[PDB]
């Protein structure tokens, strides 16, 4: 089953020399969706990005990475986002914010659609990513919500409680950081709140605990997972890399059940943990092979 | 006689391999300055720049070339303009070159320069800066060498380009203009049909700069042609500045200009458009006097 990711790609750059930068492939959606890829699963991107030289760059990232990209629309009256790297941000209107709902593919059954709140922000992208959970659920397909918590890029702050539950409510599966739902809840302690969401309407919730692996949360019960022990390089795209694999093993079947969100839990540490090993977001991502290498330890 | 240049100071960000982007000072009007300052003149940089990386960066750049930065202010609201050059991404949509005012000009002597392109002309305060800049020094008995430096894209409506360009060329001792900005302006598909579209605008003095070519020349004296050397096209990206440059840094020798000195500063202005073409980067090959010699023969 094919698992559709919507959302942002932009071009990070950071220093090389005194007088250069090195161009790395960025985006919460864009490492999710090089992680399904990268591990033999059928990924497509769902997105915008504007024509000038970065929003090509990336556009072949994600072909190098077997990525379909005949929905990710570059246009010219657009600007793809571009980072200074210490961290900076000079494109604001951003074009991965005008991906609409016409840029919306047609849903089979079964299929994955995934979207975090940074895809939330900015009112185009908003529709698109609200429509294509309710388009996808409406084809018997599944959602997976990750709060990607970033409220900084948010204007009105007072829009994130109302998104996040509006969200949660049509998806199938909430993946949350142990921080952000601190952040949310305002409780001091995470295991305060381990029923945030599930109040908000998503019987099925994973909480991400750093080290100590990861929390299901369904109407049953709660089972810890805790994650393989390993020597922190650098935790960036961890929570992207821990998704990636999620989704990647869901996809395996029509129906998930015990045994299989289980296992995804499982793949997704995996993922998470060598995306902390190396160094780098997408540059962090494993391939089928160092996954077993690195498991069998 | 010191040189003011007034205007935009960027990071132009060239693409060197299929990963990675070449930091290096940008801006028109910035590298008219580092021009004329390598050549030995005296020159100073008015403008705006956040106190940013881009920011505190470009103005480390003018210091180690000689640029006097007393009137170029860093304001941590704003943000340095950035771009990538193909044939222009604008990054920073405003950005902070626009915020100059009549406020940061500096009080004008008799006989001083006073440099500006259409570029500055795009935003709202620093139009203004640029336009009372130019009716101070004149009313101060100094010179005004307006480049039209036409980049239609980064406008509002273009309806105000004609009009801004008209108000410019009648406060211009000298106008600097090349071949296709001409057509661009007045409809034209042959330069030549339209050689005198500033000159009927109240600049009595012309001069267009042709690619490879050189430069004419346009006095009532009659018309005058200036090749351009002979040399190897690495990147174009700044010809017309260094060429600027060139120019202001001889007419500022002097009181008083007329065809024996002006005739010599268009020599000089191509002798810089050329080298400065044989390097990636606007003000890469900007010369040094020494230099300026061993190309000149
Ligand atoms: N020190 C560590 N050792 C082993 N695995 C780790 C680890 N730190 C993180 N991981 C793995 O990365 C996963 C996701 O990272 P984490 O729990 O820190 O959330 P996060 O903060 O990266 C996501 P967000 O950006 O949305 O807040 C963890 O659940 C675990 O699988
Ligand atoms: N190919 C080339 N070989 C040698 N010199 C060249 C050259 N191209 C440009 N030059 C030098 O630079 C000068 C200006 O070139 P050109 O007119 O193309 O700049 P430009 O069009 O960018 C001006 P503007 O900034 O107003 O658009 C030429 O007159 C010449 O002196
Ligand atoms: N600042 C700017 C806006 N659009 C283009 N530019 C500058 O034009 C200069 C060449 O004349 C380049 O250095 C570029 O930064
Ligand atoms: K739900
Ligand atoms: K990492
Ligand atoms: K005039
Ligand atoms: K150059
Ligand atoms: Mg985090
Ligand atoms: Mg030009």
């Amino acid at each position: 089953n094919k698992v559709w990711v919507i959302g942002d790609a932009s071009v990070d750059l950071v220093p090389e020399k005194q007088n250069s930068y090195l161009k790395c492939p960025g985006g919460a959606s864009a490492n999710v969706g090089v992680c399904v890829a990268r591990l033999g699963g059928e990924c497509g991107f769902i997105g915008c990005l504007g024509d000038d030289d970065a929003g090509r760059f990336l556009r072949q990232v994600f072909q190098d990475n077997g990525v379909d990209v005949t929905f990710l629309r570059l246009d010219a009256d657009l600007t793809s986002a571009v980072l200074i790297v210490n961290f900076t941000y000079l494109v604001h209107p951003g074009a991965d914010t005008y991906v609409s709902p016409q840029d919306l593919p047609p849903f089979r059954q079964y299929e994955w659609f995934y979207f975090s709140s940074i895809g939330l922000t900015d009112r185009p992208a908003r529709e698109a990513c609200l429509e294509g959970a309710r388009r996808m659920r409406e084809a018997g397909g599944y959602v997976l919500f990750d709060v990607n918590l970033r409220s900084k890029m948010w204007g009105n702050t007072d829009e994130i409680p109302e998104l996040i539950a509006r969200s949660a409510a049509l998806a199938s599966i909430c993946k949350v950081s142990a921080d952000e739902l601190c952040q949310l809840s305002g409780a001091s302690h995470w295991q305060d709140a381990r029923y945030y969401l599930r109040d908000l309407g998503c019987d099925t919730t994973i909480i991400s605990l750093g080290a100590d692996g990861a929390l299901l949360i369904t109407a049953e019960g709660e089972f810890h997972f805790p994650a393989p022990r390993v020597d922190v390089v650098d935790t960036t795209g961890a929570g992207d890399a821990f998704v990636g694999g999620l989704l990647f093993t869901l996809s395996r079947a029509n129906c998930w059940d015990h045994a299989l969100l289980a296992e995804a839990i499982s793949n997704a540490n995996a993922c998470g943990a060598m995306a902390v090993t190396a160094k780098g977001a997408m540059t962090a991502l494993p391939f089928p092979d160092q996954l077993n290498t690195f498991l069998s330890s």
